[PDB]
């Protein structure tokens, strides 16, 4: 398949230079595949998630993301227009507020729940968790991610927007989930994106075009905009079979674009993620 004049990022993830339009992918679009997104909830009723987005828990006195970057981060993942997956089922866990804040302890009682919840969903083709949050290194906060992905989900992380070492934050310091660094148009490592070697992939996380609240769509930009990237191409991945939950951070560095991106530190991967799809 191919869609014309695409978001930026989605067409870099299709192909093997920047500077193009047109997003190619594999029909299947993930369909059969889940991705839970865990952040500030998921407009459900966006015309652009076409009933495959739902609620499904909020440790607050609403399930309603009335902040945006929840529903933004999930048009990246599976919305028809802006996103990677578009036949994938989101799944929203409102783990922080409408401020885009949580306690570490809310946000580990949301991982704990996915790794429960999974086994009340059909996603026959497997899970995905796109976790586009972080704060400082927390022991805790790596665990509960590690457990996720140990369970049978392939957990997506942000690296952060400190332009700093990864390795002091959490869950991106976690070494056994997929952490996710930003890059722009012009294939440079995003200004405000961490590094370091607990970083496993870059996707395209600057001036990132999808949906918000009210019914609308906006351009905002950040590693929370790159995770997505990552996420639906994992769900994408694995519908198509190449990939499982275990493995698909390996095989999304095994298959991504190398060497391309600039101002990467030495000692952090160059690897950019890509869907390897020929037409
Ligand atoms: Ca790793």
């Amino acid at each position: 398949a191919a869609q014309t004049n695409a978001p930026w990022g989605l067409a870099r993830i299709s192909s093997t230079s920047p500077g193009t339009s047109t997003y190619y992918y594999d029909e299947s679009a993930g369909q059969g595949s889940c991705v839970y997104v865990i952040d500030t909830g998921i407009e459900a009723s966006h015309p652009e998630f076409e009933g495959r987005a739902q609620m499904v828990k909020t440790y607050y006195y609403s399930s309603r993301d009335g902040n945006g970057h929840g529903t933004h981060c999930a048009g990246t993942v599976g919305s028809r227009t802006y996103g990677v997956a578009k036949k994938t089922q989101l799944f929203g866990v409102k783990v922080l507020d409408d401020n885009g804040s949580g306690q570490y302890s809310t946000i580990i009682a949301g991982m704990d729940f996915v790794a429960s919840d999974k086994n009340n969903r059909n996603c026959p083709k497997g899970v995905v968790a796109s976790l586009s949050l972080g704060g400082g290194y927390s022991s805790s906060v790596n665990s509960a991610a590690a457990r996720l992905q140990s369970s049978g989900v392939m957990v997506a992380v942000a690296a952060g927007n400190n332009n700093a070492d990864a390795r002091n934050y959490s869950p991106a310091s976690e070494p056994s989930v997929c952490t996710v660094g930003a890059s722009d148009r012009y294939d440079r490592r995003s200004s405000f994106s961490n590094y370091g070697s607990v970083l496993d992939i870059f996707g395209p996380g600057t001036s990132i075009l999808s949906t918000w609240i009210g019914g609308s769509t906006r351009s905002i930009s950040g590693t929370s905009m790159a995770t997505p990237h990552v996420a639906g191409l994992a769900a994408y991945l694995m519908t198509l079979g190449k990939t499982t939950a275990a493995s698909a951070c390996r095989y999304i560095a095994d298959t991504a674009n190398k060497g391309d991106l600039s101002n990467i530190p030495f000692g952090t991967v160059n690897l950019l993620a890509y869907n390897n799809y020929q037409a």
